[PDB]
């Protein structure tokens, strides 16, 4: 008889492998929970779509925003979506998600990716790079990058230097194909939000 | 024939999955060691017990200490237990552990939990919240939160701003039960300590 | 039919366990990629060899460099090896690797290790310590420690306080043997480098 | 190749185990058919509901009817339900069925039961007894007791001493729980009826 | 290692399931022995053959003897077969056996049956009935009904009211066929006899 | 997922085969619980020991009590053992148990048995009989016969004709051995008692 | 693909285990052929039968012949059986075989044995000994002892000191029984004979 | 169903492989019983201990006794241990046993051995030899050599030339190690004794 | 966990079956090592080739040497091959090996063999014999016969009666074929030599 045990490391949740396996020694080892399937709400903010044509053995730049622009877009899209933020909450993490798909059917290849977190706004990335020990994208065709480590306006957001809490990402996408491949990209931010909503109703004013 | 390999990431230890499995490709992947079963000493400082009665679809606040109080309690209990600290040592991590059990027998439900690390002393948490995408507690009925990222007194501890090394936690506990459940909680701090004790005896003075 | 999915956490890459297993629910859990087998280039800078004779239940200090010396050696060896650094690149991580082997054949024991990251240059470690809840080294006989978290000279490297980006390590090695064991150690730094090389040729000057 | 064989013992039907198993020596042995799934019609006459709160290691009396009352209730409910009894039929058996369920969710325990058939109307049972070598109720949470071994009125039913054909039951219910348990009981009579309906139509009068 | 155990209930023999299975916990349960394969002699008294043509969804009456006639036939056939009854014996049970077979080849259907034990001589059964929750006859095509619960003549047999020891049966046979089926029936009585024959020879008179 | 279900037939308890098997369709069939392992208390009243020497193909009479003597012995031993009978109780059944063992080691044979329930006090059984379709005794070497279907004295017991509730047994034991076998027999009565003990303490008089 | 190989050691034949197993590394090992199933003719000379009654923990002497008598019996029986010895032949070995069986049925025990080869004619063995680390006889109930390591008369046989070619055996037989056991013994000599018969016919004289 | 069969060859006992395997055609082959586990008493006479340091690819002489000395030591130790020899007995065989163990822990290698039986007292063996097609010692770390093929004094033992019954052994021990290995040797003689003890008590004199 | 154990019987080496099997109770039994694969050097002295044509059910004589000739050939070939014999050595055994092969392809039959060891030089064997309980030759097509149980010249070899150490063999070969078969035979002697070579170099004279 195996017992389940959990650990939390900076909002990354883990469970003992032996208890995960038994579901139908290994127990002394832990496996991390999928962040999107794990604790906290998922909030997907889709930023844009983009078509890129990638040559074999290369990868193209997906996004080249300046730091100010990255923060403007992030804050604006997040606040536009969220307001009103009614309860105390914690942003556990933010993932830059790159979703990729072929524009043509009957193609079989794997997607490859590489990113850089820092970097700084005072840097212009190459638009096209060579493939060098890339990350292999899984069959869900999504590359998910963790960016981690009360505001009325973007000006306030900057003044409270809250932008120091997360990195400005740049991402490159390519394929293991031996031909040029046209790819449709969808770039999103997925926020992991931990909400602390009181067990209290919403009343029409005046209450009681 | 598989070969075992290990890695250390900020005092989190990992081993190749293939070598963990073989114990009786997968090898290219790593699994983390259970922190309490892994390297370093375990030091459990039990802080208090508390009874909470939790309504379905809610979670109750376990601890609401101010920052100063959290640090007072942590430093006091740790130093009271440890003194004398005879050897060079490193606190690898500190876990806030919440142990939960029903106060009545013949109940079958799972425990649910959520915490927040930061937060700040200038914040009063709700005593009761709604369950929203919680962490599912394993069958060991324990929720373990990592808090990470030479002092004669607490005043010195504060003066050396050593409190900046770890977060002040707040934790909520609930159940997946459809009835109210009375639960007995035990809150502890488990320190992971790496001791560097010389191969040297203790002599009665004067030595030699 | 299972789908593969990937996540990146501060240059640590993860894949869903279910998709790793299927290679010939579990899917909701992630396993980390071996760093040396994962994305980014590997760059091994071998620093020195050392023979140590270790008594049972003890571990001996492998390296006792001052902070300035650790940084001098690291910067010098890295730049000597790398120059010219032709493309934009990011050092994802640096691992202090300790490779160990017996000096005599027909010995069967396991290696044990412990390290400390911080520490500071103003500290002298014990040369010999007792074994206390150590890390168990795998059959590859290597202990790999992550140290993480444009310069013409070492003076510039220090002036830009780039040394604050990674820890000064101290490492101890022992065995689970019941006799003294003579061991040959090889200490290296393995850099994980993410290179952003443009899809552009090298021309003999003048170009075009 | 196995052959199926059947036997009937006082309206209890049996089949050879080997033929029951083969369905996808053992054959020399018989297994009885579930009475409710076996031959004859099922006729459930639900008598009442009752809430009982049972202390650990005890069982409470479900029903304490006098003989006359048991027969009054049985005859009345059966005739009220059945009339008109259009065809020759045989009551094969009558089961006193006790259905039990917790009044609260998230409880896990087993139900326990004990009954007594004879007994007589001139006896008052204890309302609460101790658990002594009880019958363990299955996961269907039902205790089914066989009671076995043309009337216009109850007076005629008594005059023909037809009540001598079946026992007046008293039943106790408890749990293997270590806490008090509130339980909702439903008491029914399930008649097993063997109907001999001629292959003859019902005509509007006058026939032909 | 499992141990075999036996029980007898009113001449029905049982063995523990676990010991029956092991032949190549379950042990706590019993299975009954096939009566014809179990203890006691088998004595088959074949009474008559009969052809019946049965319409779908119906069953036809096999035998409609008056009580006196049933007892006359039973006593006569039994005594005619048995005499002389040389040893003390006990009739354990008597089975009314109905053996059925199609009169035409290449038919595939199952036989269905229903009987009634009491009943009384002052009752005329329907010759044809509808199929209602029947007993399903096994592939041996035999329906076996237990009838249970020193005479020179039938008059004595009646005078000693020995007929009260067993029921007068009426049996119906049908099929699950969707066409009319012609069936040949063979009706027998199988007596289970327990003989107490002394270990004593038969001598030609005078003995010794 | 299978559900457990139970039935009671005249104090014989049954469970669905499918739920008994699953313990690590078949479900539609029932298996009976071992009476000694099933509900109700066990009360073994050992009556006597006896040595019998049995010739091949024969069985010897174990007990030849007259009816009055059987009832005298049963009532006396039961009341002597039981008094005081403090609570309402029901004798569910009484088993005549014959335990047999060889008087010599290194013998390998099976025991065989036959009994007769009725019989009457006005009958003298043969002391030795021939083996004819016997019951095969299991490896527990016990033959268990069910005998079923408030008194200060045996005279009262007889006056209330309570002896009509159970049969006077006669039992024969033999072996399948090809040599004479000396056997030690132990004859007991095992009562199955269903006790209805109130949840009430015993107080020293006067109470309260 | 395995290859069969054979070896002969002083008329003991061996085959590689791997080739014996494969019949449907281990190959480097040999197994000996059963002598009676292996090369050479079998010639069983049955000498006598004897009944012995053996007490638990003891063994009785089977044969106590003087050397001269053993040789007389062996030579006489062998020559009586064999003459004429028509072809060149070699006696490969001679086995003293003791065949044992119970005189009574339904006994279950194992036979035990011990022998002594030398010994000499000038020695009188105990008739009864205690069992001390005996040889366990297999289920064939035979103990086979190898005795190894042109004559017209026994006088010539002795004169050519051919008796020096094989030992005079004494054998004891017992059982692992806890009771006395009567056993029937059959003592034989089994000669293994290798015949060198020419490919030449037998003609009626005169030939050609 | 397989039958067990046994053979004895000069006090070596054999059983059919098929009967040894079945324990949970192959049957035609025999396997020998372990001599120490087989028939006859074991009598271990430990002679001495010795430390030897063996260089790779070599073996060192364990014992270099002259013939007279070997016989003196054997006779003396055997008689000293045995006297009084109360019963007729046969020495079935004598094994020179060499038990070896490392003097240091954490060594992993196999032991290798070679011996010579004849030889003669007029020969001086090399103290150190090279390893040439040695015998590989099993994991029990014991090399067991059979030496086979009434005395008041050693002088009598020699006069009766009983020393001609067994060989004077010389043994060499080495390892498959690639380093020098210090080994502790224990040299013993294990006698296999077949005792013929009468079933007769020991009485205090005078008997009867 | 099984332990390996070894025994030596007159230069025949054995290992426990259980330890041989485990390589990927049985342990109490031993298997012999293949002599050619076991300890000691192999030295094959090929003597001659010979073609024989064998009729069904017969075997032909392979070699008919006189004793003097067998010893002349053996000594001459052995000394011619061996000289100089530089180290102390022991001839463990000598095998007469008969290697057989068909002279024509596409034949499928098994080889059969029989030999005789003693025999004597004063005997002329039949050239052709009938097949009688032969030895079956394995698929390696080799028959290997053990012959067991310092000389400058053959005259000295005879004078020291060293020829008494091993038998003069005669061997017959046939087939299980139903046609005549032409076979090519190769007869060799394989010596098993145990060499005692000192750990001492060979120097050019004068040494040192």
């Amino acid at each position: 008889p195996t017992i389940g045990r959990t650990y939390v490391y900076d909002n990354k949740y883990y469970k003992n492998l032996g208890a995960v396996i038994k579901n139908a020694p290994l127990d002394n080892y832990l496996v991390a929970e999928d962040p999107f399937l794990g604790p906290g709400k998922n909030q997907k903010l889709t930023l844009f779509k983009e078509i890129r044509n990638v040559k074999p053995d290369t990868m193209k730049l997906v996004v080249g925003w300046k730091g100010k622009e990255f923060y403007r877009e992030t804050w604006t899209r997040f606040m536009e979506d969220s307001f009103p933020i009614v309860n105390d909450q914690e942003v556990m993490d933010v993932f830059l998600v790159v979703n990729m798909r072929p524009t043509r059917p009957n193609r079989c290849y794997k997607f490859l990716a590489q990113h850089a977190l820092r970097c700084d706004p005072d840097y212009v990335p190459h638009d096209v790079i060579r493939i060098v020990e890339p990350s292999w994208v899984g069959s869900n065709n999504e590359y998910r990058i963790s960016l981690a480590k009360y505001t009325n306006s973007f000006e306030q957001f900057i003044d409270r230097v809250i932008w120091e809490n997360f990195y400005k990402p740049i991402v490159y996408i390519g394929t293991d194909s031996a031909e040029e491949e046209e790819i449709l990209l969808e770039v999103s931010l997925v926020f992991k939000v931990k909400e602390f909503a009181p067990d209290a109703p919403l009343f029409t004013g005046p209450a009681y």
